[PDB]
């Protein structure tokens, strides 16, 4: 994937409907379903401190950048099989630059 720099204003949008539900971004902030997702870019997957990930998440030890959360976010499931967040995809790449825009600023 090759991520470009999008609308942060946008992203905002699409992160309150795609992934509130499970996920919070604010350092401190709660686990709910998922893992609060703060500083998530540059820390390898599965290392959210307190949260009980499963075997597929912590072993894939990808080091998060923009360009592999892209892939992530277009298909989860075919990017870490055996994970259990239950998201289909953004198959927009448009949506995808500007979630991925928005979420480098707000897990910062
Ligand atoms: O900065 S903005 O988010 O405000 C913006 C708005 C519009 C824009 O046309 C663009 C930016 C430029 C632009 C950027 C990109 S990116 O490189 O991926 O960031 C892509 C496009 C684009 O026009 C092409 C494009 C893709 C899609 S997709 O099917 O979802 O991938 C939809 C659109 C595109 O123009 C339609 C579109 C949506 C939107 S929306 O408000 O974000 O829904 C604004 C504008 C649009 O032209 C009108
Ligand atoms: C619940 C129904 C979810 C929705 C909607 C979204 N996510 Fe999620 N996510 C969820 C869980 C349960 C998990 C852990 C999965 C596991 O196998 O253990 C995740 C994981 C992520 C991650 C990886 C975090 C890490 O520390 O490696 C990211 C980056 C992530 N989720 C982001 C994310 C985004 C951006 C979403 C909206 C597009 C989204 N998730 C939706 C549960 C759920």
């Amino acid at each position: 994937t090759e991520f470009k720099a999008g609308s942060a204003k946008k992203g905002a949008t699409l992160f309150k409907t795609e992934c509130l539900q499970c996920h919070t971004v604010e350092k401190g902030g709660p686990h709910k379903v998922g893992p609060n997702l703060h500083g998530i870019f540059g820390r390898h997957s599965g290392q959210a401190e307190g949260y009980s990930y499963t075997d597929a998440n912590i072993k894939k030890n990808v080091l998060w950048d923009e360009n592999n959360m892209s892939e992530y976010l277009t298909n989860p499931k075919k990017y870490i099989p055996g994970t259990k967040m239950a998201f289909g995809g953004l198959k927009k790449e448009k949506d995808r630059n500007d979630l991925i825009t928005y979420l480098k600023k707000a897990t910062e």
